[PDB]
């Protein structure tokens, strides 16, 4: 499987490392797929590039 | 709904703010969906990362 | 610009047609970009393929 | 956060339900983010639409 | 590398097979990357789901 | 067609230029589509944002 995760910028390298690990395990375990077949892409969004309800997520 | 918009880098924060607003309204109005259910992601492309017809968009 | 919109399945062709139009206008007007430069992709999600808070959107 | 997962077609509804749950928990726990802020999109690929090394995944 | 290609529905399985091959070779050769490291995803769009300039691609 | 290519950061501008060209030609030739109808987006991933088997690609 291939996962792309969009998260707001601001997290530590460590947190992102954990995220990649935990999500990979969750996917592998969920589908009974080899862990090595799981590929994860993290894409960070600048606070001014994410909107919710037409408002910058940063201010809502 | 969830919208991801790919635009070439170079726009002001303001223009991007407007973009997020107008697009969210257009989506909400178009589908009769609550505005708060609309999430927008803007992804900027470096001029050297967008091609059209095999040529850098920057030079075509 | 290039926009990809993820929406739950269930809308009429007409509504999707409107969505494509309104969103294209909103983008063109927002960035002062030629309308013809706006490309829109609609991607529908089966009700069982969209989760919110770990629950199928269909039941939350 | 917003996650999009690309998986080959063939899994049961149940497996996909589990996937959405486990992945949402993994993301929430990994980033200390409210579970309700996690949105997951599953996108299935037809066996003839996924290539690895230039070969259809189906035959490699 | 990971490539996702959005194309309008209507092509034969064969054409899509070729597409996956040629694109994989082009990527591998372009970056001097092992062919086996190239993964390709083809995503087809229904004619009513692709807009250009606010009009359905089908009618423009 | 519209192609989005995810590659790890580190390549020269030149290599990316070539990539855009070769991939565009491969797509145009593969589908017998006008070269000018091919649009390519390159998205670079920071080494700490790409995971394989739950491990940072950088260290596997």
């Amino acid at each position: 499987p291939i996962a792309q995760i969009h998260i707001l910028e601001g997290r530590s390298d460590e947190q992102k490392e954990t995220l990649i690990r935990e999500v990979s395990e969750a996917i592998s375990r969920s589908l009974d797929a080899p862990l090595t077949s799981v590929r994860v892409i993290i894409t960070e969004m600048a606070k001014g590039h994410f909107g919710i309800g037409g408002e910058l997520a940063s201010k809502v």
